């Protein structure tokens, strides 16, 4: 469930009360509110790692683990768009 990963990926990112990751937490707020979607969640996904190199942030291994499972939501077979891979598989290409 979208909603689920993306209220758990915000919830775990603000315990670690970090002005770094104030950027992300609006932006998962604004997806959340939203959701209540493919194309919404790899824009999301887009910006969580553009943001994270631009910024030079580190996700915990869980948190890649919630990023990897959202965009596994949004790229679900037959559902909305044609999607080419798996989010940042080579094969793409």
């Amino acid at each position: 469930n979208a909603k689920q990963i993306v209220h758990e990926l915000y919830n775990d990112i603000s315990i670690s009360k970090d002005p770094k990751y104030s950027d992300i937490l609006e932006v998962l707020q604004k997806v959340y509110l939203k959701l209540e979607p493919s194309p919404l969640i790899n824009r999301l996904v887009n910006y969580l790692y553009f943001t994270a190199y631009t910024n030079k942030i580190r996700f915990t291994e869980y948190q890649e683990e919630l990023i990897r499972n959202l965009s596994e939501i949004g790229r679900t077979a037959g559902i909305n768009g044609l999607y080419r891979a798996d989010y940042g598989d080579k094969s793409q290409f």
